[PDB]
């Protein structure tokens, strides 16, 4: 399977610049490329990426997305003097030309195609192209907003033509609306385009009516354009995550793209003079991470904007850290999106309910100088995942997993056995040695990250796992439990939150438990995904645990989704998750280790839309919990 991450960059694309004064374009500088690549080098991330050379987009490739007339006129700019380049620039909105910009434009476009080829030829799993000029504003016959050619549109057109792709997701998290991309694909259901952007009721550039939430596509492409306008500046991590959990991710996993392309502008990051938003660079580590289980990880991140040379470097690194599989930073202080964001979110959801399953219950009333902390260090664990299979069972393990028991810890198991258990089943007592040994390696060391242990007795294993974590001390523990029955977990001191996926409808009282009973049947897979994206993830992120404890009991149905959840849930607790599998099940154990270890998640494909009973159940849980956990909100709250 493909491994590694490409980094496509070339110093030549920094060799064009503004040659006259124009405060509109004053901010698009060569140093954005220089600073971004030099920050990747400073943090050791460039050295870990497969360098892939830049190339020029050919004339035929340029014409996938642009007209002959426009290409001919741009082809003349290398021969123009400064006076002539200014006259040519003035024909377009917020764009400057330079004797070398045509050359660099073909490089920025060729680099994107180099990226697309390396990912689709399985030479790498994913990658990033640092390019200049940006693309997403470019249109079929015009330059616009610093863009000459539409790099990301090329990539989707080229991947369609050269790899026969039917479904391509484009995620545009730049702070500006990528109207060039939207115009490109508005009638094309094969390309799904998502963009959030500073709109301010159309008063922010490029001031377009069709940048609003109501542009859902045209014709056969209706429903494959999703605009989320930001009508206030200052949007926070919670707004960005609320957009992902309640708009982008539900749509993207139902669409099931064969390739993901990110228009990665970082002007949506704190400190940027254009975006004036407040999201920390670390949020881009999660934006990337939450998209990585799509399309078996085939993700092409293409740089667009980003103008604060400092927030720029830190967001590029956070993105590449996640592309490389490094553990995610903990995001603290999450809560409800602001009212403006919930308004935009609720309006997109409503207008899109005609087109997407995860929104369809909405349609019938039966169913309805700036400073911030420098990001902490992210270092890959030397051994990522520890595994403890049943005694004697050896398994073919990924190159970053080991099998598990010191006398020091063997003392601890005696101490616990003497007080709380009596227990003499000397096998269970090995389970407890394993849990403690794995947990100690997970939290004490930065060279083991997570782990899975097979166990026989759930309650004693769960108890010591939980009690040993709560005493390290891990401030908070998220517990995710697939099974029925009550476990020895006391989730009423604020330190534990319990997600339980069961088969019997059990009323839960208090707001530190989320219990989901999904009616059995073929629709079980889609219902689980809907609760994962819309409930489990929003709560888990607000909760912000220091350890995640997964628990599966021997009583299959889970095998189709367990890998997505294991992958997504590693956005919490810096990836520190300990999974207890009750009984042996080589396939469940292989899948868990594979997702724990950072491998690609195989796609879900086409799923039967979820049962309405399950969607009423999950909206009842959201009603019951969103007042405590504001990140669950996807509507504006009732003003009393
Ligand atoms: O990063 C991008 C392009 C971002 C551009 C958009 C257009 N404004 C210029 C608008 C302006 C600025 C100052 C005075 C008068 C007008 C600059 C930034 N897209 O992702
Ligand atoms: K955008
Ligand atoms: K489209
Ligand atoms: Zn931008």
């Amino acid at each position: 399977a493909a491994s590694g991450s490409a980094l496509i960059f070339d110093e030549e694309m920094s060799r064009y610049k503004l040659l006259w004064t124009d405060p509109e374009c004053e901010i698009e500088v060569p140093e954005r490329l220089t600073v971004s690549y030099e920050a990747l080098r400073t943090h050791g991330l460039a050295q870990r990426c497969k360098a892939v050379p830049v190339r020029q987009a050919t004339e035929q490739e340029i014409l996938l997305a642009h007209s002959e007339e426009y290409l001919e006129a741009v082809k003349q700019t290398p021969g123009m003097n400064v006076e002539e380049l200014m006259a040519f620039s003035k024909k377009y909105n917020a764009v400057y030309f330079h004797q070398n910009i045509y050359h660099c434009a073909k490089l920025a476009a060729g680099a994107t195609l180099q990226l697309v080829d390396s990912v689709m030829k399985r030479e790498v799993r994913n990658g990033m192209a640092l390019v200049r000029p940006p693309g997403h504003h470019s249109q079929r016959s015009a330059a616009n907003g610093f863009c000459v050619f539409n790099n990301v549109a090329f990539a989707a057109l080229y991947a369609k033509k050269n790899y026969n792709l039917n479904r391509i997701l484009i995620v545009d998290w730049d702070v500006h609306h990528g109207q060039g991309i939207q115009y490109c694909f508005e009638e094309d259901p094969s390309v799904l385009y998502f963009s959030w952007h500073r709109y301010e009721h159309q008063s922010f550039w490029p001031n377009l009516p069709e940048s609003d939430y109501s542009s859902v596509g045209k014709g056969k492409g209706s429903g494959f354009n999703i605009n989320l306008p930001w009508n206030k500046v200052g949007m926070t991590n919670s707004d960005y995550l609320a957009a992902f959990f309640h708009v982008l991710l539900p749509v993207a996993y139902e669409f099931d793209p064969e390739l993901v392309i990110v228009s990665a502008g970082f002007d949506s990051a704190i400190g940027d003079p254009e975006g004036e938003m407040c999201a920390l660079p670390e949020i881009f580590a999660h934006l990337t991470h939450l998209l990585m289980p799509l399309a078996a990880g085939k993700m092409c991140v293409v740089l667009e904007g980003g103008y604060n040379l400092t927030s720029l470097g830190q967001s590029v690194c956070q993105t590449v850290h996640s592309l490389l599989g490094d553990p995610t930073p903990r995001i603290s202080g999450l809560g409800t999106a602001c009212d403006s964001a919930l308004e935009s979110i609720q309006n997109v959801r409503n207008v899109q309910s005609s087109y997407w399953s995860s929104f369809k219950h909405l349609a019938q009333s039966e169913t309805n100088d700036i400073v911030w902390p420098e990001p902490l260090k992210r270092m890959p664990a030397s051994v990522r995942t520890v595994v403890v299979p049943p005694p004697g069972v050896e398994l073919t393990l990924p190159k970053n997993c080991q099998h598990s028991i010191s006398e020091s810890t063997a003392k601890e198991v005696q101490r616990i056995r003497d007080k709380h258990f009596d227990l003499t089943d000397q096998n269970i007592l090995r389970s407890l040695g394993n849990i403690i040994s794995v947990l100690d390696r997970m939290m004490r060391s930065d060279e083991v990250c997570n782990g899975c242990v097979v166990v026989s007795d759930l309650s004693v294993s769960v108890q010591c796992a939980l009690q040993h974590a709560l005493t390290e001390p891990a401030e908070r523990v998220l517990v995710v439990y697939v099974g029925d029955g009550e476990l020895p977990v006391k989730t009423n001191d604020g330190k534990v939150f319990l997600v339980q996926i069961c088969t019997k409808e059990t009323e839960d009282k208090c707001v530190n438990r989320l219990t989901l009973c999904l009616r059995e049947g073929e629709s079980l897979t889609a219902g689980f995904m809907q609760a994962l994206l819309g409930l489990i993830l929003p709560v888990a992120y607000e909760f912000n645990p220091a350890l995640v404890l997964g628990i599966v009991e021997e009583t299959t149905r889970l095998m189709r989704v367990w890998g997505h959840m294991t992958c997504l849930i590693q956005g919490l607790a810096r990836g520190r998750m300990l999974t207890l599998l009750q009984g042996y099940d080589k396939d469940l154990l292989e899948l868990t280790v594979s997702a724990l270890s950072g491998a690609s998640i195989s796609p879900l494909g086409p799923l039967r839309a979820p049962k309405p009973e399950d969607v009423e159940m999950m909206e009842k849980q959201r009603q019951r919990l969103q007042e405590r956990w504001g990140l669950l909100r996807c509507t504006v709250s009732e003003s009393w």
